[PDB]
């Protein structure tokens, strides 16, 4: 485990991205949910699946959905 992480693994070659990466956030995640919705989200089940993954997106960050009040 040891001897074998000693090299790398190469996923991409020659890098294109160059703005930050936060992590986890959901920064990514509202823009494809409200798309969704816009296309036939709405109630479908077809858009669960960017709700459920925006809802623990954002619980992983540190907030569960940002607070109107």
């Amino acid at each position: 485990m040891t001897e074998t992480d000693k090299k790398q693994e190469q996923e991409n070659h020659a890098e294109c991205e160059d703005k930050p990466k936060p992590c986890c956030v959901c920064k990514p995640e509202k823009e494809e949910r409200d798309t969704c919705i816009l296309f036939n989200g709405q109630d479908s089940e077809k858009c669960k699946e960017f709700i459920e993954k925006y809802k623990e997106c954002m619980k992983g960050y540190g907030f569960e959905v940002p607070s109107a009040n």
